């Protein structure tokens, strides 16, 4: 006379990319060029309208 | 003078398994034969979060 284990059952998690979402259609991945623009703050960007 | 009966009628037996029914269809089914000799059974999950 016995008793059992009917099975083990484990989760298995399928990861997610940042590039596979729909998100990136709202932002642009660049390359951590921040080295050459100076004091962190953004160029000029001049503009004429 | 004479009376006869006109006819004999039986019912004809109607078997129902449980395979074929629609039911089944929730089910998943074990044939275990010596059921009478366990004791108890279990499941483990393991579910990482």
């Amino acid at each position: 006379k016995f008793e059992v284990l009917l099975g083990v059952y484990t989760n298995a998690i399928q990861y997610v990319r940042f590039l596979e979402t729909a998100l990136a259609v709202s932002c642009v991945n660049t390359e951590f060029k921040d080295l050459s623009r100076m004091t962190d703050g953004k160029i000029q960007f001049r503009i004429s309208v």
